[PDB]
């Protein structure tokens, strides 16, 4: 065993029973997505991110289960600067609680879009986030995982804004690689044509981060139902088809970006979205480019 065994009481007393008020104005709510919610929480002077899992999606209880127990497998097997760091879980009752070392600069995806009044994000801090992600994601492919749900909101920041890849719930090791599922999980936005059809491979993990990329170069979210287009990878077909260029759409919220290196990023980004799955670069590859390009 490696990480510390909670008594659900004991989260239950440091979260103030859950509260569900943003942090911003007092409250421990920092955050949900699919698979629960996330809350602040002192531990013995620690700062920690609780993850409380009951669902808000179609998944059923054992389905529940089974991501609590992939995460800690995950977690027991990978430790790196660029991966988030598990301290301890509750399992006692019908609850189910991971327990993390907090990110004083919380998401990708709300630092991208400012949420709660944070300055916005220059060129300088977007690329060096990029390259942290990228060792990230090619650790987690030495090592023989998948992680099946790379998008901003799972790319979390510390103090010094170092990349940290955290939801490990889906992850899959493969020793062999390409194989099928009739469980189709992850965030549709992000996710590679082959892996919304259900096929499990790393290349998927390129796609989505390829997402990533035009998301740190334009300042959008991959999906807006209230915009057009909806979908941040067409960008990447009017880009193509020469009806835009990828200067009409850097993020106006930075004043640092200099066309050379955005160029560098976004061709990065074009070679990790290529629609055929063999022609997209391996990570090895990514973490070179992102790194010629600095
Ligand atoms: C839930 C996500 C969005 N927000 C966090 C995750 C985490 N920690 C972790 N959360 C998760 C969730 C799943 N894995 N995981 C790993 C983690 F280490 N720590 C802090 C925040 C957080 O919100 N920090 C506050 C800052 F954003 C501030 C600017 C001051 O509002």
């Amino acid at each position: 065993t490696r990480f510390h065994s909670f008594s659900f009481y004991e989260l239950k007393n440091v979260t103030n029973n859950f509260d569900e008020r943003p942090i911003s104005v007092g409250g421990n709510k920092m955050g949900e997505g699919g698979f629960g919610v996330v809350y602040k929480g002192y531990v013995n002077n620690t700062t920690v991110a609780v993850k409380k899992l009951a669902a808000m999606v179609d998944i059923t209880t054992e389905e529940l289960k089974q991501q609590f127990d992939q995460e800690i497998k995950v977690m027991a097997k990978c430790q790196h600067e660029n991966l988030v760091e598990l301290l301890g879980f509750s399992s006692d009752g019908d609850d189910l609680c991971l327990v993390y070392v907090y990110m004083p600069n919380g998401s990708l995806l709300d630092r991208l879009s400012c949420l709660d009044g944070t300055p916005p994000l220059s060129w300088h801090m977007r690329c060096k986030i990029a390259q942290g992600a990228a060792n990230g994601i090619n650790f987690l492919h030495e090592n023989h995982h998948i992680h099946r749900d790379i998008k901003s909101a799972n790319i979390l920041l510390d103090e010094a804004f170092t990349a940290k890849i955290s939801d490990f719930g889906l992850a899959r090791a493969s020793e062999k690689q390409t194989v099928m599922t009739s469980r189709i999980v992850g965030t549709t936005a992000y996710m590679a044509p082959e892996a919304l059809r259900g096929e499990i491979t790393p290349k998927s993990d390129i796609y989505s981060f390829g997402v990533v990329l035009l998301e740190i170069i334009t300042g959008l979210p991959a999906v807006d139902e209230h915009r057009e287009p909806q979908l941040l990878l067409d960008i990447k077909e009017e880009i193509e088809d020469e009806e835009k260029t990828i200067e009409d759409y850097i993020d106006k919220k930075m004043n640092d970006a200099d066309s050379t290196s955005v160029e560098a990023m976004y061709s990065v980004a074009s070679q990790c979205l290529h629609e055929k799955k063999n022609k997209r670069p391996d990570i090895k590859k990514v973490q070179q480019l992102l790194q010629e390009m600095t």
